[PDB]
């Protein structure tokens, strides 16, 4: 790129988005700079009253050419090629079972500041919606774990303890047949390696209700040692619960109903578990759009909401070159974006504080 030349060096950044949500219209500027040798980007935006949205679904909305291209992939990046004539960035983000933006960006340089003018609308949002009803978590720690969750862990927690007061003691004389033998002890393996008379060899149950309690507990944490931590523990429990499910029928040819209920449940837990684990995803995925001398770009953002739930955010992006000038046309490629906002303690508008980490990979 030509333009390259003007993102080495720490660049002014800012940013001015006039949008309009249902009727409710309402403006956002925006300071920073950026430092495309890092791809480091760091921003203040303020709504110039209150915002009628979340600040995290504004995010996306409010400039790629600060990406950190590694050299073996200086030639694929379109956006500071662009520069300093610039790019306009059409974007469609369609929340699901909600409503849509519609937002249209020139990304340009003016003196020596990279701007980026918004105009934005959404429309077909719900009053009482995760948008217009502000049920987005900001950047928090403890929070919900979802009733789906709570359901689940509250329901085996039930069961497990059920056990306990079976085997310590509508119609199941059926189970107490099953938690009598000897797999109902330690998954009937722990004799086998530590002997009987370790202090792990419990009642099955027991790790039952410590796996469902620790299950709904980490459900509360939006941190990643809970996220991998839950992943393990629920593949323990999964090839647990098929071993003993393997040991209930074809072997004591019983067929106890709590015993399949908490198969369900261990099952429903791997699924979200898995889930959880690998949607933690921006990725930006970057091809060439020839016709229009630009990209496209294809991304979900998933953003957290209060009651422990996501809601999913589609995002269809159309970059197309201001100027005549050559640019790079890319291989199919993505980007790697980790945001951190945070407020200021000296502003009382209502504002958004933003750093930002993007690098180039794929290709
Ligand atoms: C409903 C339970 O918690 C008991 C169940 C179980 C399932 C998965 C993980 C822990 C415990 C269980 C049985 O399936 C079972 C099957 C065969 C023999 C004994 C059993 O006792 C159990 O603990």
């Amino acid at each position: 790129s030509k333009g390259e030349e003007l993102f080495t060096g720490v660049v002014p950044i800012l940013v001015e988005l006039d949008g309009d949500v249902n009727g409710h219209k309402f403006s956002v500027r925006g300071e920073g700079e950026g430092d495309a040798t890092n791809g480091k980007l760091t921003l203040k935006f303020i709504c110039t009253g209150k915002l009628p949205v979340p600040w995290p679904t504004l995010v996306t909305t409010l400039v790629q050419c600060f990406s950190r291209y590694p050299d073996h992939m200086k030639r694929h990046d379109f956006f500071k090629s662009a520069m300093p004539e610039g790019y306009v960035q059409e974007r469609t983000i369609s929340f699901k079972d909600d409503g849509t933006y519609k937002t249209r960006a020139e990304v340009k340089f003016e003196g020596d500041t990279l701007v980026n003018r918004i105009e934005l609308k959404g429309i077909d949002f719900k009053e009482d919606g995760n948008i217009l009803g502000h049920k987005l978590e900001y950047n928090s720690t403890w929070g919900s774990p979802g009733w789906v969750r709570l359901a689940l862990c509250l329901t085996g927690l039930v069961l497990s303890l059920y056990a306990l007061h079976v085997k310590a003691a509508g119609t199941a004389i059926s189970c107490s047949r099953v938690f009598s033998s000897r797999w109902g002890r330690g998954f009937g393996l722990v004799e086998h390696v530590l002997g009987q008379d370790s202090i792990l060899n419990q009642s099955n149950s027991i790790f039952g209700c410590i796996f469902y309690t620790l299950q709904l507990l980490l459900g509360c944490l939006r941190t990643r040692w809970a996220s991998v931590l839950m992943l393990l523990s629920s593949l323990v429990s999964l090839a647990g619960s098929v071993y003993l499910a393997w040991i209930l029928f074809f072997v004591l040819y019983d067929f106890c109903i709590v015993c399949i209920t908490t198969y369900a449940i261990n099952v429903s837990l791997m699924w979200l578990s898995f889930r959880k684990v690998q949607e933690n995803s921006h990725n930006v995925y970057i091809t060439a759009d020839k016709q229009k001398n630009g990209i496209k770009a294809n991304f979900k953002i998933r953003h957290n909401v209060e009651d422990g739930s996501v809601q999913l955010a589609d995002h269809y992006q159309q970059n197309t070159p201001i100027g005549d000038g050559p640019v790079l046309l890319p291989d199919n490629h993505y980007l790697s974006t980790q945001s951190v906002l945070s407020k200021d303690p000296n502003e009382k508008r209502d504002h958004m504080v933003l750093l930002e980490f993007v690098t180039a990979a794929g290709i």
